């Protein structure tokens, strides 16, 4: 059962908007919105969205496997060995948020302070004492971005697994000699760093010059979750405020995806006339170039929605009905919608490019969609006995074993949010920058128009 | 009663090292070490120190007033008007950690997300609605370091007050015309930014070319707290590990200050022979240039301790008894003491340059000394009824009034750690980067050699 | 008669290697090598080449017109108006080396000191007094590379004309309003700068993602000059030294072009067996990335010449027979050929990326190929009476008229080397950085193996 | 006979302003203005000056020796060995414009292309073949400013000699071991680079915090050339245009120096009333911060000429009589004097900071003062037989000997302008960027108000 199976199962349900049903529905962990900082929904005047893995939730593991296959094909096309074609995407290996160390070719799971929680070289998991040879303080400086790449996004899940596949392959292939920082093949030396660069280049190519989008839009039922409650929630948001889209994708792809997301024989509710997806938005902006978008951005352009090309020139006019923007900056949104940052709830899936940056640079309110939570919540509740035992032991060898047993329930790289009793960097960033979070933003449907999301005030140790 | 009065009162007490007395002493809030993250003291192999406001605690408000007077004199010397000489340092106005906005000339108290908690233009406190003209989202981007300067250090306390004095003076002096971003005097325009730059320049000059150090070392009993328990604690640290000094100050000043700090007719305990301050340290390093020290640092030099000058050349030798280093980097300490970062407890007063940077760049364990806590703890316990009422009301106009009444007990700029129920940026940084903290590191004396400092594990909302 | 007609006419001639014929041939201006600094050919141990417009001389105006058409088609494809399709390349307008001012949309011909010699807005040539409104000192700061782009290369000739076409078109099209820095079309504003950026982007796209190379290699007799004396000269160079190729082009294109350049039924001389082009080179390097090549360069790779793809890994081996390199740096050449810079004569057509940079960064000896000189020499000798009259007048209105009459013989933008008696920036750079220069490097064939190219010593005014 | 003796000898002469005497006087090489590019004096509307070594010509070798002594004293004060005190400035060693190579500790004389003409390690002159070990191509990349420092200014003459003294001293002192890149003293290693940095720091300190200015202004007759014709020339310039001062020095020093330069019992001519130096200038600007001055500069300030301090604020007013400016940019001059660049003749001694930068960045006309030419002209004419023989030989061992014999007449580092028949970088920069040049700008006195300075037009080799 993948997290997208859970999402699609809930997506298939019709909305029962009886007040008592909603209040009961939201109490269930899977339909709940979780709260890091208090947020009064009545103060929100604009609801903003990205598209990928928020509105358009790509099905798992089908989409990751497609991106993996095309990335492998691209690497082989540029001269990587044929054996790469025998790889096959394995969703049980990668957890999101791992750090690839380009010096030693390791995938690392770290806490918020750069402490090592898991270390794998290829598919070999390196235990604590053996990591000290390469990591004498069991620690990395995360912000050394020349050395470390943090595989933060759901789009990074295939390349997370591919990196481990490649290290595994070159390590065990007799044509190559394993060295500390790469692989030697006679008069050729491939460092883990140049390997990583090829992989990054190939992933980028697949998404922006290859056939990934084309293969996606030709079989949208295979690749994209569809939920009839999406138009209902957006229509209700538009009754009490403004709704905008700000996506890094271009207009042609956005139009294809959004048209599918709204392709029902009805509008917001069953029995209502169907409405075009654009009608649900007060402002539509593509080619956003987040996170640069939240600083100086790029020049504001207008999409010719007939041809899908940009009109020539910087757009200097006002917000018009039916206009579609390209580029610009977050100030564009604020000026055109007459909003200040704390009036905006921005709903995204990119912990860095959507949530961290809109919070820190603009003071927007933030809703982080975490698709894997749809399944991790089930593992967390089903295996709570493991965690509680671990808590009790905390109050050594038994600790490591329960930690391992708990973690393996999530996959070979453990929970997105912890390893045993130790929280991941990703978990710490969710708590710090996401005001609200959930497996899907659809869970906002089950809360009244002026709900007060509440979180406990924080006290320092000397204040307790 | 200043915080240094509290510190000096505790400093005057002799150490009762009876186990039961210590356990009772540490229970009292004023002699306690507070814990943000668990720390097993038996794992610490090296204890590191800065000097200023950690070993050498400068008396308040005498030292701030001295630095204020010399800074004013420097500004007048370069052509600021004579009326500056009528200013007098007022310790009730500044709270540490305020942000000077060089665009509009305001001192701001903000939370961790850049939200405005207090705004003062000169000595005029600007209420919420009036701040929206300059701060439409009641928000600043803290990391716009061209515009905002965060007055983070105890050395910044005089210039915090001086900035408000200057804005107040120019605003109310008839020779000048107040403008949005500065003051006009006929054909001269002084922006708040250039004013701020002059003040910064003058503070730097006073500390490094003026008479501040000279005036300090000629009356050390007036300006520096002295505690006979300092040699005792350091001697006990040296019994179980290594002890090092890493200060930004130069050797001549360090020697004068440290000699005074150890100038008792005895050594670690009464009745013992006096020992030179250097004998308490396995490694002494001056001109550290933190925070650069925790990255590439500077070249390692050797101090000629006879002349107080640097020997010519990069020092390439080993750790020798009696050698004093200059410059280098944190890797110097680790290599020479054979330590890894998590073996080190570094004790400092600079939330950024000592604690944040040693944690994030090197994974050192951290102890933050917060001198003002020595008094803020008394206000917190004496006025707990105010905070509890505020907590109860949280569960509008009454809220603002109790908030104001609570805050004014700390000074015109409120507590270092909060305004009402809202935590400051400074408080959030203490919690995030200081593993331990206290009004003085001397409180470590009251804990056994292998104490386990404990903090509760953190859980995400969906895990609760 | 284009300069490539002249080159092809000389290329059709067989080589008469009788000593007396050669000495007579080289005396003629069209077959001469011109000398800025003395160079003893016997000291040259390596002869280096780029490919484009040196070995592969593209025919004019056919090649410029092809690149122009494809660039226009690309701009229309991205949304420029259909009227662009009515443009047609006009070789009489552009002279190489003009500066496009992106602020005011002008093409400028300047001297070495940034003084304006010619100014055209579209096809309107702006006389001296009218240029002072935009250029108060009749001067530009050439190195303000954010504002000025110097159209230095033969590849820039189509975009030189296209920029003037576009300014002309938008200026005279009623849908647009002309402004100081661009064109307004209702709520769209296209600055000359963003227009220029589109043009640059389109030129780059045409060369590296469009069909330019494909259209070139499918009709090489139309697009590329072919000379049976090329293998003869290279074979004679290899008898007395080493020969290398260092091109920015990739291997697949280089192989197609070079195979055509050597496709005769004979080798170096008529009657000799044909030899593959690679056999003429001691070292072959593609993807050179000049000018970066002459600093740190890029990592050295090996071309798999069977597949045309790069082998995986950095190449760490020695110079091997038949190996083809990719990337690297100029130090690669020096180390593998055992040469120092002054042992190398590097023959190129890029005044900046080939000649200036190899001279200034490495002290290579330099030979600049200037294809247009093949025709400009004819204009210079045929119209010498105009220049001599101008010289005599110099020793006002008559001066301007003779200047105009002289310049128009070269085209609407005058000689590459001067306007009247004033030398261009390009001329000054040739003299400063090109040790030798000629319309074709083939003119080296007509000089003996150890010729001493001589230039007069320079004296300062006070030394004369 | 130093060049300042020559200057002072001519300075002692009264001005004979009879037209025929002037025309005869200017024909003599020593009173001539030399011309690199034609300049019509009637087009000049503003005459601009720096002060140091233009208006205030410091006497040689007294001033160099003073700066040398104070720099040595500063180095000893910071811990360099006592033997430095036995050094004594020797004007026969340094020639201006040498390059210190901080990697290998050599002084190099180079041509415009970075080719080695002279190489000295300490006082050991390294012959051609031996330089190839460190300089395999007998070539340096001058613009590698991390490695090479070009000792361009007359202020650099003492540190040129001091660098050679230090390398010589450490090389021959038994306490130190000579290494390729520095000196080892047990556990200390001093690289030539850190040595160079100390020297630079000490020179800067001596000029801006030490006693150099103080010692200069207390004995101005010893240290500064004085010429009664200076007020005459400036007064005549003011009759036909505007006159401005733009100096890097501060106002207090400028006032002391300029007051001395004008301290005669008369004004422009004998018998006329004395006038204050300021009255000779339409615009006075100090703290210019050239070369930054010729780009964005610094904010414009006003000097309070009563106190010598800056008024507080940016000066926003107009040009007023008696106002003195500080900072600003070259656009300040142009706007306030209503001038364009080619209307300005700027007279300076800094080949880079005055002449190169005003030419390249602003298109100013330029006059370079070269004080040493006052003597080098005498050597050039007295030893012309040596140069002519060298010219004849050029048309091997005899060549080297005549080259050495010629060069030694100028000093151990040869002529500022050449070594034998090879021109220096400095000579090439004079020709390229100085429109006019002379040993003193006073030679402009001997030319009529609207003289046309003429230089021959330049022709390319193919145009001859």
């Amino acid at each position: 059962t993948s997290w997208s199976d859970r999402l699609q199962n809930a997506a298939d349900m019709p909305a029962n908007m009886d007040k008592h049903a909603l209040k009961k529905y939201r109490r269930e962990a899977y339909h709940r919105v979780f709260v890091n900082r208090s947020l009064a929904m009545e103060k929100i005047k604009c609801f903003g969205f990205n598209m990928d893995y928020t509105l358009a939730v790509y099905k798992s593991p089908e989409y990751e496997s497609l991106g993996f296959e095309l990335t492998v094909e691209r690497l082989v096309s540029i001269g990587y060995p044929q054996e790469l074609l025998s790889f096959a995407y394995d969703s049980t290996f990668p957890t999101r948020g791992l750090v690839f160390d380009t010096l030693y070719g390791n995938l690392l799971k770290v806490d918020a302070y750069g402490n090592l929680l898991v270390c794998a070289h290829g598919f070999n998991f390196i235990r604590g004492p053996e990591t000290r040879e390469q990591y004498p303080n069991k620690f990395i400086q995360r912000d050394d971005t020349e050395r470390f790449y943090i595989l933060n996004t759901l789009f990074n899940l295939p390349e997370t697994y591919l990196l481990a596949c490649l290290v595994d392959f070159f390590t065990n292939c007799p044509r190559y000699t394993s060295c500390e920082t790469g692989f030697k093949d006679g008069d050729l030396f491939m460092s883990y760093r140049s390997m990583f660069q090829d992989v990054r280049d190939a992933v980028d190519w697949v998404h922006y010059k290859g056939s990934l989008k084309e293969k996606t839009v030709e079989n949208l039922e295979k690749y994209v979750v569809k939920d009839g409650k999406l138009p209902l929630l957006l229509s209700r948001m538009k009754e009490v405020g403004k709704v905008f889209l700000a996506t890094n994708s271009d207009y042609k792809y956005t139009d294809k995806i959004m048209t599918y997301l709204f392709d029902f024989p009805h509008g917001p509710k069953p029995g209502s006339s169907h409405r075009p997806w654009q009608s649900y938005f007060d402002l539509i902006l593509v080619d956003a170039r987040k996170p640069l978008f939240f600083g100086e951005g790029t020049v504001l352009r207008q999409v010719d929605t007939k041809t899908g090309k940009l009109k020539i020139g910087t757009y200097t006019g006002p917000l018009q009905h039916g206009i579609v923007y390209s580029g610009g900056s977050s100030d564009t949104i604020c000026d055109l919608l007459g909003a200040k940052g704390k009036d905006i709830l921005y709903i995204g899936d990119h912990i860095f490019g959507d949530i961290l940056k809109s919070k820190k640079r603009q003071g927007w309110r933030t809703f982080l969609v975490i698709p894997e939570l749809a399944q991790e919540l089930h593992v967390w509740t089903d295996k709570s006995s493991l965690f509680e035992e671990l808590q009790s032991l905390d109050i050594q060898r038994r600790i490591k074993k329960v930690t391992h047993d708990m973690d393996m329930c999530y996959g070979m790289m453990g929970s997105l949010f912890r390893s045993g009793s130790r929280q991941t960097l990703f978990a710490s960033q969710v708590m710090r920058y996401a005001d609200l979070y959930a497996a899907s933003f659809i869970n906002l449907l089950y809360y009244p128009f002026s709900y007060l999301f509440r979180a406990a005030h924080v006290l320092m140790p000397h204040e307790s």
